[PDB]
């Protein structure tokens, strides 16, 4: 179908296959049947208004990290009651803003932000549900970067805070915890450290509730990586299995916060080749490292597929930016492309034009999606739209 | 003069003094009086509006790597004659447009964009005038992102294709081969690759003029770094003295394209202090990787200056997105911090806000200019504004 596309569409362009979101979400659902789960799916994968209307549909949740976050969902169509809000530098306008859009919890990551909290909910007349993120201190085998579940990392607290923590909020009357939660890492391919994450946070959750401390969630958070360089994928099945012996004795309702494994294959970053060059052979591309900053962020690696049909040799597919860093594959192995044809780098629809930006003063791109039809769910930005806010100081 | 500051303007912003971008840039234009010169600021490390604006003023010229920038440029009074236009991947509309534009010239990478940029200039009529990017193949002897001068490399070509392609532009009737350019790499301590640079390039620019290519410039790019950890930095007289003596015996107008050491030092990030959290200690700001890549794209290390008059201790100084690389300073060591105190992360002048996202859906931040007399450069973006493009698509 990729003639039309071309003809009505200049690259490059994000494009995204609604379905597998759909189908992504829906094996989540399933994954719990046997118990009450809420899958909350991670926007900061990807926020566009579109396809979180999609998610809304089939009654997704959604885990924020922002107030901007917040707000783009329940525009969306998230029910407020589905809605966590993560992160260890909540600001008093978002913490406040929460509260009043009535939220499912707040997921607090310091001491001094449950304080902070209290505060605010005390002047608002209300008790906020929380709950307390913990650092179980365990290594998620993954990027350093993405990797959030060691003592050296600034999420969750240990232990021995998290009691006092909660404790803390039992007393307050403007606090009510409710849930553990728990985060460490992202792009995960050894489900083992999940399980023992899950097993040390449930051994606490047990001594939380036999200390009064009225828990109703357990929140496992995402990380599940996918399939980049065809390596092998932790099942849901195993990782749903996994979860359920370790909260042996604990009737709560599973929280699952997936992100990456919702949207990364969806979506693909549609790209045009302007230029070859050569002793070694780069292949030039219209989209760069400010479209797409995970190879050079993490050195990540996605697939490069050509669209157009058409001698295979070792190649660099470099994008416009003046950096070294803008290289999307390094010794690539393509046929000879020539100025015009079509490539597609995939599984880009995790922290793909999430993390986008404009430099090299470049227009943040088109984002079409597919649902059985064509349609666009961003318009590509023009160019005045970079400098808009620069004129009246000009 | 910080008090009325935070009373007006929330946190985190950018601030800009002027003067220091003034007295780079002059330091510059100096450093070669006796011999024809032109200094094109690299928009690539900050295109603000204002800042350009004001380098305008001084007479500056232009070095851009999109049609974007040199938009930017002319907007702000720049002229035509003084812009340069670098980039491995100009497609067929910015070649189009920098025609039209009558800019100094197009430095083109690759045999093939010579070839297109031919064919585009004889359908409008004219005779474009051009400059050849060389690789020396030298190693510059800094970061690998940042480094762009070893065959390795995506930029320039070789003395033999060079050469190949200088005859092909001067018989053809529609390319005017008038300039020699190389840039090795960014944020440069060394001064000997730079020298080493300068010598190769002139040796085959020697070459080039005997076979009748008529240059008038020489262009040796940008690439002296600053004092971000306390370093030394390549004095001015030395890498001037130094090119000048490499140019032996050419009569060619010297043009440099400094981009960090013309804004680097004059600009600083604003962020203030949320919570304080604890065996590590973690100082949260309200400014982040979205904000402020450097840190996470290459390690590099700011420095970070208390404002607010205030035990010392180590601290990782963290930002609010959800990810591990984002944390400014490991290990850095200030007095104890309340909520609400102010720091400055300092020489965030270049490549800050010009790389900056809206990751995690938070809006880009505000821009202050400093002229003795605060004025606004860049507007806070709405909570609206990141989702404006997707609405029609909801
Ligand atoms: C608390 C919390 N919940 C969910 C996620 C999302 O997990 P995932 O998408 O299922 O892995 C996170 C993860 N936060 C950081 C993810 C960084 C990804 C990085 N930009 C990349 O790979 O490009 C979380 O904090
Ligand atoms: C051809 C060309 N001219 C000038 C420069 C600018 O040089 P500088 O600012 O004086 O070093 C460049 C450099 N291009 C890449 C710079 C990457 C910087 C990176 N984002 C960072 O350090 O944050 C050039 O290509």
């Amino acid at each position: 179908n990729y003639e039309e596309l071309f003809q009505t569409h200049k690259t490059p362009f994000y494009l995204y296959d609604f379905d597998k979101i759909k189908q992504a979400f829906l094996n989540y659902k399933e994954a719990f049947k046997g118990r009450k789960s809420l899958i909350c799916y991670a926007l900061k994968a990807n926020s566009n208004l579109s396809i979180l209307s999609l998610l809304a549909h089939l009654e997704s949740g959604a885990d924020c990290v922002s107030i901007g976050e917040i707000q783009r969902a329940l525009k969306a169509g998230i029910k407020p009651y589905r809605i966590v809000f993560s992160g260890v530098g909540k600001s008093a306008f978002e913490i406040e803003q929460a509260l009043k859009l009535n939220i499912l919890f707040l997921n607090v990551e310091s001491f001094m932000e449950l304080k902070t909290i209290e505060t605010i909910a005390q002047s608002l007349g209300i008790k906020a549900r929380i709950s307390i993120r913990i650092n179980p201190n365990i290594d998620a085998k993954t990027h350093p970067y993405l990797s959030t579940g060691l003592k050296e990392n600034k999420f969750g607290v240990g232990e021995k805070e998290a009691l006092e923590m909660f404790l803390w909020a039992k007393k307050s009357a403007f606090l009510e915890p409710v849930s553990v939660h728990f985060h460490i890492g992202s792009q995960l391919l050894d489900l083992e450290p999940i399980i023992e994450a899950s097993q040390k946070v449930a051994k606490i959750a047990k001594s939380l509730i036999a200390l009064g401390i009225d828990l109703r969630f357990f929140d496992v958070g995402g990380g599940i990586g996918v399939s980049y360089e065809n390596e092998e994928t932790i099942k849901l099945y195993d990782y749903a299995q996994g979860i359920l012996n370790a909260l042996q004795g604990l009737d709560l309702t599973i929280i699952c916060e997936p992100g990456r494994s919702i949207v990364a294959e969806s979506g693909e970053l549609i790209t045009q080749v302007l230029y070859e060059k050569k002793n070694k052979r780069f292949v030039i591309v219209d989209a760069g490292m400010n479209d797409f900053l995970r190879p050079s962020l993490y050195h990540a690696k996605h697939a490069i597929r050509v669209i157009t049909p058409s001698e295979i040799s070792p190649c660099d597919v470099v994008g416009p930016v003046c950096e070294s860093s803008d290289t999307f594959l390094k010794d690539a192995h393509l046929p000879e492309l020539e100025p015009g044809d079509k490539i597609a780098i995939e599984k880009v629809g995790a922290y793909g034009s999430s993390m986008a930006s404009q430099y090299n003063s470049r227009p943040k791109l088109l984002e079409l999606a597919l649902e059985d039809k064509i349609r666009v769910i961003r318009k590509r930005e023009a160019l005045e739209d970079l400098w808009r806010l620069e004129e009246e100081g000009l």
